[PDB]
DNA sequence: GCCTGTCTTACACAGTGATACAGCCCTTAACAAAA
């Protein structure tokens, strides 16, 4: 794991933490920018590419027939196999969550410039109440493909909530959301296995099964070192869901994760309490019913990175994070590195 | 047939202690109006 640093051009004032990137044929694509979208690129949705440790962010186009999704900050994102992207969820730049569900693919690539297409999917039966830092993935079990939505935060129920606590949040209830896209329709599960709220959690997905590591409840203010496994059959349709606990979990809030081979995947960075950070890494090996979470050698941290308060970042990939810390005196906003693996 | 920060001074005005100017109630006698 090689740890290297990053230039930017003139638009990094564009980055900023619960960003979102995302990877179409090995090009990596940046959203969520700061800010509502300017003339200079009306979508908010750049092309993110790392030339000598110089990143330049390059404004990328939508078809005729798209949304114009506003920027979203911790949303919840996966990957869909024709190849798309999931965004569900999020704060807007006006602060407000929506409960909307995006869909971003490749409409056309002529000479290596990409247009794409961003679909708005109408969501009915259980719709999830708005939420950020939440997660989502897709499962597959006998033929057929389902999203699995889990955890985040919400501002208090329009009953309760009151200005002088108007920005307060809560964990969202424990229930797992299965998510037909084909249908556009939504089922709550209330599994007795998971009694209390999570956010900003890691989540794995391989086959029938999504894992759920570490996280952080704001009821308890705690973040548990418990991992969950939710197993989704889906014979015909009568979906079932069922959770396990397993012991050896990690205890990390805001984790990033990357996958280095398949069934291999890295976990670092994050925190481990409210003023200490997640130095260590972790390697996660996967079994068709086992999942096995190993230490693995911390990278060489510089000094900026140890001492700072907070980290921020994104998976690129290709095995490869994005990471970024603030600093003051003179100079620069942010300061980014990239670790490969 | 561009966008959009950064940079640079123009510009007005704030607000200092000093200073110039106007307005203050009188000061001589006498009538006298209200009470």
């Amino acid at each position: 794991m090689s740890l290297q640093m990053v230039t930017v051009g003139h638009n990094i004032a564009l980055i900023q933490p619960g960003f979102s990137l995302m990877n179409f044929d090995g090009q990596v694509f940046f959203f969520g920018q700061k800010g509502w979208p300017k003339r200079s690129c009306p979508t908010g949705v750049f092309h993110f590419d790392i030339k000598q440790n110089h990143l330049k962010l390059k404004p990328a186009i939508f078809s005729k027939d798209s949304c114009y999704l506003p920027p979203l900050r911790y949303p919840a994102t996966c990957s869909y196999k024709k190849h798309q992207y999931i965004i569900h969820g999020g704060k807007t730049p006006n602060n407000e969550l929506s409960d909307k569900i995006y869909i971003m693919s490749v409409a056309c690539k002529n000479n290596k410039k990409v247009t794409f297409r961003c679909t708005e999917k109408d969501l009915v039966g259980d719709v999830p109440e708005p939420r950020y830092g939440h997660s989502i993935d897709v499962v597959y079990s006998r033929g057929k493909s389902m999203g699995v939505l889990f955890g985040g935060r919400s501002y208090m129920p329009s009953t309760q909530r009151t200005t002088e606590k108007w920005n307060s949040v809560a964990d969202c209830l424990p229930h797992v959301f299965l998510i037909d896209f084909e249908f556009g329709c939504a089922t709550s599960y209330i599994l007795p296995e998971l009694q209390d709220g999570l956010s900003f959690h890691v989540s794995i997905a391989r086959n029938d099964t999504v894992y759920i590591l570490g996280g952080h409840s704001l009821a308890s203010n705690i973040r548990p070192a418990n991992l969950y496994r939710i197993r989704v059959d889906l014979p015909l349709g009568t979906p079932a869901v069922n959770c396990t606990v397993l012991p050896g979990g990690i205890s990390v809030s805001s984790a990033i994760l990357t996958q280095t081979n398949n069934d291999e995947f890295v976990i670092v960075g994050g925190y481990q309490l409210e003023n200490q950070k997640r130095m260590v890494c972790s390697l996660v090996s996967l079994g068709d019913n086992t999942i096995e979470i190993s230490e693995m050698e911390t990278p060489d941290w510089t000094s900026d990175i140890k001492h700072s308060k907070i980290w921020f970042g994104s998976n690129m990939g290709n095995g490869t994070i994005f990471l970024g810390i603030p600093g003051d005196n003179k100079s620069e906003a942010f300061y980014f590195y990239t670790l490969r693996c």
